[PDB]
């Protein structure tokens, strides 16, 4: 996260982190007791998910729950075109029991609108290209479908949105991947990608524009 502060402990109970051997590289939103919303980018072959953190040290932090999972699936469009697409569902060896500090969040159902604040969260690279100890919260307003698309043509597609890229230079950025952008409680879409370096003004991120894949979360999920 680009310019934000550190998030009230546990104020994003749905926010779920992906790490490897021993790092975080994604993050992920818990929609479901047994699901874990992400950016098609950040698939593996298992992963190692945490809940209820705040800290990365998952030892440190109380109702947090290390589990674990294999099963993915990535949207079938994925990449196609160049960057569309972005989601994957990844589903948990064992359900969990939504907790004090793990709550799952729903999907919003209707798409950005422009000028509207949401919030975005995650572990990713800080203003001063440093990670941070604990989990990052930014507010960033949606940009209009007009300059998102000539800003980003031609690899603009309507998987994505835009968010951000005001003069105040708050914006996600690497490590933030799969993290959630909120708004009016809803999950409205996923960090996906966006120019390098981070938080230029002018310049906003792009996200998952999850309200278009509302269907396919479901079939999925569910069956
Ligand atoms: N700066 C950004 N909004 C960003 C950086 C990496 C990434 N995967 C996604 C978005
Ligand atoms: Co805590």
């Amino acid at each position: 996260i680009i310019n934000g502060e550190d998030c009230s402990p546990h104020s994003q109970p749905w926010q779920a982190a992906l790490v490897m051997e021993n790092e975080l590289f994604c993050s992920g939103v818990l929609v479901h007791p047994q699901w874990v919303l992400s950016a098609a980018h950040c698939f593996q072959n298992s992963y190692t998910i945490g809940l209820g953190l705040h800290s990365l040290e998952a030892d440190q932090e109380p109702g947090s729950q290390m589990v674990e999972a294999s099963l993915s699936v990535r949207h079938p469009e994925y990449n196609r075109p160049l960057l569309a697409n972005d989601l994957m569902l990844i589903k948990l060896d064992e359900s969990v029991s939504e907790s004090d500090t793990i709550r799952s969040i729903s999907i919003a159902s209707q798409c950005p609108t422009a000028g509207n604040s949401c919030l975005v969260s995650g572990w990713g690279l800080l203003a001063n290209g440093r990670m941070p100890t604990v989990l990052q919260c930014v507010n960033v307003s949606v940009v209009s479908e007009e300059v998102c698309s000539k800003l980003y043509d031609p690899l603009y597609h309507p998987s994505m949105f835009c968010a951000g890229g005001g003069q105040d230079q708050k914006d996600s950025c690497n490590g933030d991947s799969g993290g959630p952008l909120i708004c009016n409680g809803y999950l409205q879409g996923l960090v996906s990608f966006g120019k390098a370096p981070c938080g230029q003004v002018g310049v906003p991120g792009v996200y998952t524009n999850l309200c278009k894949f509302t269907e396919w979360i479901e079939k999925t999920v569910q069956a």
